[PDB]
């Protein structure tokens, strides 16, 4: 990635910035640019290219065979019980949360048993996170 | 990516920003500016390229063959229980959640068994992300 | 992907921006530009491309052969029961809320058992996420 | 994707923006823009492109043969029950909401068993998301 | 990657910043700027590139194989109860939240059992992340 950029508030090439009663007197401002950008990126000179793959299986005996991708589970108990009880009180909540299983940004390109691959793979991610702003 | 940003409040070029009560006296602006961009981005140079699998099964006996991909859960339980219980009580909540499973973003691109890929993949993700405000 | 931007609030180029109460005397702004832009991008020079596969069986016994994909569930139990019981109890519930599962942006490109690409693929998502205000 | 751009506000090439009584006085303004944009995209010199699969079975036995795509859920139980009782209290219920299952954007391009692709594949995806606003 | 940048207020190429009640008196700029850049990125001379595998199986017998990939978790239980009783008490709850399994930002790019790859990879992730701010 030849330009990746994270700002927080501006971003600008050439600034005048008056802000908050000042006072702008005589200026003169004079401003000559010459900006030439040239981009060469991911030119591929390729005569041949070959992706080959062969399987052949004889005379063979093949019992209880098990092959399991990633990401299996199972078994997974989840137990959150909350038991009130009050004869008499007094009870005031204010921001009171309770989350088991929260996923913002999931990316998953590639999940595979078998794979092959030419070329070129990118990922990116850019965010502001904030959870919880209670009070 | 040749260009990836993330600008919190303010992208420009040339700013002149005149804000909050400022006194904007004698100014002269004289601005220039070339600007020239070539992108040449992607350009493949290929005489042959050949994507090619092949199987063959011969006088075999195959008993009892799983194969089982990617993300399985099987068994999964959740249990969330809640009891209130209140004879003579002052009970005020604001502000109160429960989440059991939330989900914003989900991107998959090749979730396969066998994949033979030639070509370019990018994923991208740009947020601002806030969960709970409140009070 | 050439250019990707998350602006917040404003993207201009040249800005002039006079705002709350300003004064703006006596200005000459003169703003001379050339911008020249060439995009050359996804230009493929190809004279040869084969996908081929071929699969041949014979004089095989094939008994109990289970193929099965991703994204299996299965068994999944859900168990959220709420019980409220009050004898005389004074109970004020502002802004409460229960939720098991949300999903917002779901994006599958290609999920398979057997997949052959030649190509380019590209995803990209920018949101802005508020979940839940109140107060 | 050449350009792909989320601009909350406001977007301008050139902005003169004069808001919330400012005073505006002698300005003279020249502005001279010479702008040219010249788009090759996706250009493909391609001679010959073939996809071809085949697939023949000779003198074979096949029993019990299962081949499932992605996506099954199966068994699934969503219990949620909610029982209220009261003798003699003052219950009072301002944005109260319960949601099982809730999908805003789903989008699948390819899901399959067996799939060939010459080509291209682009998925976008823009919004602004505000779940719950109360009070 | 060329240029990746986090930059938390303000990224600007010349500046004149003018802010909080100055007094900005005869001041005459003159700003003369040649700015080329070139960009030849990955770019790749490539005659014959050949990715074959091949996997032949005779007179064998193969019984109880199993191959699993990563990221299993069979047996995993949550138990998280929480009981309060109270006869006669003042009870007040500011700011208290239970969080079990909270996930922002997962990328997975390759998880596979076999994988060739000829290529570019490349992830950039880039945040601001503030869990719980209150009071
Ligand atoms: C500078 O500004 C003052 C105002 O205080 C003015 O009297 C004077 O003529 C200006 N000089 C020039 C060169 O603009
Ligand atoms: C502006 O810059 C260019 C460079 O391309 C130069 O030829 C020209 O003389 C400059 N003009 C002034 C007034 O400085
Ligand atoms: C690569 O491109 C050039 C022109 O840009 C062409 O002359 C040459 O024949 C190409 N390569 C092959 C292997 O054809
Ligand atoms: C295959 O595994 C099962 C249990 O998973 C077992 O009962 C069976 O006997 C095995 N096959 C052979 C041929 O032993
Ligand atoms: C500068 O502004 C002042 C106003 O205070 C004015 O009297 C003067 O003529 C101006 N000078 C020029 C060169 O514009
Ligand atoms: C503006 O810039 C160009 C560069 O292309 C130059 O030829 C020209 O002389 C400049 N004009 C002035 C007034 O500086
Ligand atoms: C590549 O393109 C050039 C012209 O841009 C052409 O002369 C050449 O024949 C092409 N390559 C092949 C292998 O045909
Ligand atoms: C295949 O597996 C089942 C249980 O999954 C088992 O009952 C059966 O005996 C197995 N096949 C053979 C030939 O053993
Ligand atoms: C500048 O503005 C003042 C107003 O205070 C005016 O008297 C003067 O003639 C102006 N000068 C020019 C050069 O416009
Ligand atoms: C404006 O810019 C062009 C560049 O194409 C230049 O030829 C011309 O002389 C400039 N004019 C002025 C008044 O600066
Ligand atoms: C590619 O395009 C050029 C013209 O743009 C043409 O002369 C050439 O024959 C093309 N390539 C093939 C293999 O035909
Ligand atoms: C195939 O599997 C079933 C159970 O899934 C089992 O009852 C049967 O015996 C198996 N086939 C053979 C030939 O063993
Ligand atoms: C500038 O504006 C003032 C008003 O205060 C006026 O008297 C003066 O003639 C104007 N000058 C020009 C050059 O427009
Ligand atoms: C405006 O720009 C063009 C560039 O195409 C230039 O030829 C012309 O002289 C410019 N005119 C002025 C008044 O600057
Ligand atoms: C096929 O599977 C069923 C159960 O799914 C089983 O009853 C049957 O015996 C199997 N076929 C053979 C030939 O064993
Ligand atoms: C500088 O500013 C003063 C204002 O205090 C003014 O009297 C003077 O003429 C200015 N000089 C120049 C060269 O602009
Ligand atoms: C501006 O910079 C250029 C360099 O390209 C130079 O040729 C020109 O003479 C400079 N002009 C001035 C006024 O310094
Ligand atoms: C590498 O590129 C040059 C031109 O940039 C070319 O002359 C040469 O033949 C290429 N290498 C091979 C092995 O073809
Ligand atoms: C690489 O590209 C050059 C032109 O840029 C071309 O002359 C050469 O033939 C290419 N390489 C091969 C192996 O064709
Ligand atoms: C395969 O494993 C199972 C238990 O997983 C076992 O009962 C069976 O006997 C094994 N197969 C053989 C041939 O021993």
């Amino acid at each position: 990635s030849i330009d990746v950029k994270y700002i927080g508030v501006k971003s600008a090439y050439v600034s005048y910035d008056v802000q908050k009663r000042t006072i702008y007197l005589n200026i003169t401002n004079t401003l000559n640019i010459t900006n030439n950008n040239y981009y060469s990126v991911e030119v591929e000179n390729i005569t041949a290219q070959v992706q080959f793959s062969k399987t052949v299986i004889g005379k063979a005996r093949l019992n209880n065979i098990t092959i399991i991708g990633p990401l299996d589970m199972k078994q997974i108990d989840y137990t959150v019980p909350t038991v009130i009880a009050e004869e008499m009180s007094y009870m005031y909540d204010f921001c009171t949360l309770i989350s088991i299983k929260v996923h913002n940004i999931v990316l998953m390109m590639q999940v595979t048993v078998t794979t092959t691959y030419f070329g070129h793979s990118e990922q990116i991610s850019q965010e502001r996170y904030q959870y919880v702003d209670c009070g």
